[PDB]
This record gives C-alpha cells, sequence and structure tokens, in this order.
C-alpha cells in the first residue's frame, strides 16, 4: 500500500526569486522548501502516527539530507544531471558554482545527480529513499516512541528491498550513506555561515534560523547520530 499513499503525496515547485547574495537567495529558498517538507511529511504513512514531538526531531535533523536529496532528483529530472537545478529561476552552471564560494560542496551533490542518473534511477525508487533519509538521523539517546520508530523505518526497509528485488538495493542504500557524508560537510558550512552571518553577511529567514539554533549545538555534540546500511 506504501507504495501508492507516497507517489500520491510527492510536491509540487518552488521558487527563488556574489556569494553573500547567492548564498542568501539559497536560504531563502530552503526556507519555503521547508514547508514543502512539511507538508509532504505530515501525510507520511508510518511516520505521522509518531507523537508530534518525534515528528519535528525526525525533520530538523534531516532537512538537510532531504534538501540535497531532493535537488539532485531535480537536476536529474529536468537537466540529466548536467547542472544544478535549484529552483527553476535558479539553475546552478559550472560557474555559479565558483561564484557561491560553496563549489565542492556543489560538486558534491552534483556527483550524487551523477549516480542517479548512471543508476536511472526511479521515482518510486526515490520516493522510499527520501522516507529513509527522513529517518536516518536521530538523537543518540533515542527518541520517545523508539520500537515504533524501529519497526517502521525497517519495514520502509524491506520495502526498498521489495521495491528492487540484490546489487541495486546495495547501490541504493551506499548512496544513501554516502549522503550522510555529504551532510555533514554541507552543515559545518551552513554552521559557519550561520554563526558569521552579520560578518559574513549571509542572511537566514527564521524558519532555518529555529531549526539551525537547535542543531549545531547538538550536532557538534555528537548527540545527532546518523544511521548507516553499511
Ligand atoms: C545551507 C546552504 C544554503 C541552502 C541550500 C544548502 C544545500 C542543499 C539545498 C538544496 C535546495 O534545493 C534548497 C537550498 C539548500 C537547503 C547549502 C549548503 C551550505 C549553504 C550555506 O550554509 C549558506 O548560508
Amino acid at each position: 500500500s506504501p507504495v501508492m499513499v507516497l507517489e500520491n503525496i510527492e510536491p509540487e515547485i518552488v521558487y527563488a526569486g556574489t556569494a553573500e547574495n547567492l548564498l542568501s537567495t539559497l536560504n531563502r529558498l530552503a526556507g519555503k522548501q521547508m514547508i514543502q517538507v512539511v507538508k509532504w511529511a505530515k501525510v507520511l504513512p508510518g511516520f505521522k502516527n509518531l507523537p508530534l514531538e518525534d515528528q519535528i526531531t525526525l525533520i530538523q535533523y534531516s532537512w538537510m539530507c532531504l534538501s540535497s536529496f531532493a535537488l539532485s532528483w531535480r537536476s536529474y529530472k529536468h537537466t540529466n544531471s548536467q547542472f544544478l537545478y535549484f529552483a527553476p529561476d535558479l539553475v546552478f552552471n559550472e560557474e555559479k558554482m565558483h561564484q557561491s564560494a560553496m563549489y565542492e560542496l556543489c560538486q558534491g551533490m552534483h556527483q550524487i545527480s551523477l549516480q542517479f542518473v548512471r543508476l536511472q534511477l526511479t521515482f518510486e525508487e526515490y520516493t522510499i529513499m527520501k522516507v529513509l533519509l527522513l529517518l536516518s538521523t536521530i538523537p543518540k539517546d533515542g527518541l520517545k516512541s523508539q520500537a515504533a520508530f524501529e519497526e517502521m523505518r525497517t519495514n520502509y526497509i524491506k520495502e526498498l528491498r521489495k521495491m528492487v528485488t540484490w546489487q541495486r538495493f546495495y547501490q541504493l542504500t551506499k548512496l544513501l550513506d554516502s549522503m550522510h557524508d555529504l551532510v555533514s560537510d554541507l552543515l559545518e558550512f551552513c554552521f559557519y555561515t550561520f554563526r558569521e552571518s552579520h560578518a559574513l553577511k549571509v542572511e537566514f529567514p527564521a524558519m532555518l534560523v529555529e531549526i539551525i539554533s537547535d542543531q549545531l549545538p547538538k550536532v557538534e555534540s555528537g548527540n545527532a547520530k546518523p544511521l548507516y546500511f553499511h
């Protein structure tokens, strides 16, 4: 059953409208995308039944994984992965990557987009993997309904199996582990531009200000335990 509902609840499109200007713009796009993210999550099978608290945590702990992974999907569906399709009005060229002073991070997300096309990823696999990323980062000590959380997660994993079936399941779950590596780098650059936003002149909406404000204190503390498949 999950296969369908997941596919029916997929979001639409969001617009974005020197490093400082670009970065600030991306943080704007991010804040708007986030409501899109929350709408998609609220009606997610299994997930929606967890206490409200657990849903917030899971989201804030994965907002970057979800933003990054989704960008790749978009860069793959709209440009054959030859560009970074952040939004219809903001597609990154080799140049803007440099222009953004976030080049290698950009190359990082781009390389994910390259796997998608190389692997010929399908929307079904994407949907399930997206859910998995939403359930891959949890507090070091757990959540209020841990057992419920674990059962649900292992089920989405089995769901991805039935989906792919075995090199496929490996290639797909290894890419998700990879996502963890890229997301740690992004978050460091984020915590930096955030911490020194006034010195760099980098802006943050308010949704992001409240997500990042809880995030780094506990992430730089080692409390955000990433879940790996391999
Ligand atoms: C958080 C960030 C700006 C916003 C983006 C993020 C990378 C992933 C991403 C993809 C999107 O489609 C929406 C914007 C966004 C969420 C960047 C990594 C570092 C950068 C900064 O730290 C600039 O302040």
